């Protein structure tokens, strides 16, 4: 009898290629149409590709452009050669031949099925932390799977990935501090978490609370972050250890052509240490020192992460508000630096907010068991987490073999001040729309718009 055999499937990364073959135990010459037909799990049958006797080929519009159905009469057989591969294309490929009889009827002839499927692993995570080095992970896990690894950056992920993920596909796996997740967590945004004992305790177990909501572990621990003050050691030698004496400071240092301290204003994250100081009449006690920097002229009224950084980098600046992941750009630039101790504000220590560093696999994502891999037996590894720490440094991380690597760093011991004198970020829902609050707050105060008492009104409903 005639037996059609199928080969070729396999795995590849999106705009790869493949070619499907398919080998009949009879002469081709005797079908009058041979095809390529596609099943997807859970879809109907797609007819892809399909030539007659009489050497026309016909396609499907979303293959056209990209597939070309071929035909080898001496070695009997009917291919398909899959260029600038999809996502969309991945599905179980059968080869299908039709048969004239002597007589008026024809035959359908069917084959087994050949597997092929296109995966791409993605991962959003923020440009000022390390993705080339996150990357670097990504092409060793390349090397042992056979998988893709690209590392996205957009402006705005913490506010474009509930809207992308919830409707399009976006990515696999989403970077962000543990404060975000609670959010997505309820609006169900997010797969749970379910690693083996032997994983869970490779990380200390204060990490893991910070990715929990509602009993259920909603992401992966990766590094504990905290806001420092970096200063130039050639600029300041003996830099501010409370806020209320950089006003004379920055006079002392005007003179010279140069600014005392330089931050980012915009984002509330680094305002927040300086508002939380002492506590309501704390928050305007704090707020109002940081209007009158802006009102004495001592700050930019838009002074943003861009122009606080160069600032500092360029030597320009003798102070400057941030986090490890800021250190390796320092590095790169001739500016002997040191981190230290948030400046103190009422005699009180000026309370950053902590953040947890946490993976997350997002719930409408196919390669959720290959995320998994990839996070627990790739990244949250001591070589792992080394590569990305070499790009730009994750601060103090979960893993429980880094203790003493971390311990030998004064930045590290710095950066655990603050986080001790700060407090972990509930993740609860609600941070969102506590963050814009503060974030509008914030440059309205500094803009000159609205007063002090009249921000923390609107804030507080
Ligand atoms: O600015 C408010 C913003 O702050 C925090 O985001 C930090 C993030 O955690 C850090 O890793 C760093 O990259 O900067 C961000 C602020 O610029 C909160 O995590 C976030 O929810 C909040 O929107």
């Amino acid at each position: 009898q005639r037996q059609l055999v199928e080969s070729g499937g396999g795995l590849v990364q999106p705009g790869g290629s493949l070619r499907l073959s398919c080998a009949a135990s009879g002469s081709i010459l005797y079908f009058n149409r041979m095809g390529w037909y596609r099943q997807a799990p859970g879809k109907q049958r797609e007819l892809v590709a399909a030539i007659t006797s009489g050497d026309s080929t016909n396609y499907a519009d979303p293959v056209k452009g990209r597939f070309t159905i071929s035909r080898d009469n001496a070695k009997n057989t009917v291919y398909l050669q899959m260029n600038s591969l999809k996502p969309e294309d991945t599905a179980v490929y059968y080869c299908n031949a039709k048969e004239k009889g002597w007589s008026f009827s024809l035959y359908d002839y069917w084959g087994q099925g050949t597997p092929v499927t296109v995966v791409k692993l993605v991962i959003w995570i923020n440009g000022d932390k390390g993705y080339n080095g996150l990357a670097e992970v990504g092409k060793k896990f390349e090397k042992d799977t056979g998988i893709k690894v690209t590392v996205e950056h957009p402006d705005k992920l913490e506010e474009k990935f509930p809207q992308v993920a919830a409707t399009g596909d976006g990515p696999d796996i989403i970077f962000w501090a543990h404060d975000r997740f609670g959010g997505y967590a309820q609006s169900g945004l997010l797969a749970e978490i379910t690693p083996d004992k032997a994983f869970q305790d490779k990380l200390y177990p204060f990490t893991w609370d910070a990715v929990r909501y509602n009993g259920k572990l909603i992401a992966y621990p990766i590094a504990v972050e905290a806001l420092s003050l970096i200063y130039n050691k050639d600029l300041l030698p003996n830099p501010p250890k409370t806020w209320e004496e950089i006003p004379a400071l920055d006079k002392e240092l005007k003179a010279k052509g140069k600014s005392a301290l330089m931050f980012n204003l915009q984002e509330p994250y680094f305002t927040w240490p300086l508002i939380a100081a002492d506590g309501n009449a704390g928050a305007k006690a704090g707020l109002t020192f940081l209007v009158d920097l802006i009102k004495n002229k001592h700050m930019n009224a838009d002074t943003d992460y861009s122009i606080a950084e160069a600032a500092f980098n360029k030597g320009e600046t003798a102070m400057t508000i941030n986090g490890p992941w800021a250190w390796s750009n320092i590095d790169t630039s001739k500016v002997n630096y040191g981190v230290t101790v948030l400046p103190t504000f009422k005699g009180q220590p000026s309370k950053p907010f902590v953040g947890v560093l946490s993976a997350g696999i997002n719930a409408a994502s196919p390669n959720k068991e290959l995320a998994k891999e990839f996070l627990e037996n790739y990244l949250l590894t001591d070589e792992g987490l080394e590569a990305v720490n070499k790009d730009k440094p994750l601060g103090a991380v979960a893993l429980k073999s880094y203790e003493e690597e971390l311990a030998k760093d004064p930045r590290i011991a710095a950066t655990m001040e603050n986080a001790q004198k700060g407090e972990i970020m509930p993740n609860i829902p609600q941070m969102s729309a506590f963050w814009y609050a503060v974030r509008t707050a914030v440059i309205n105060a500094a803009s000159g718009r609205q007063t002090v008492d009249e921000a923390l009104k609107d804030a507080q409903t």
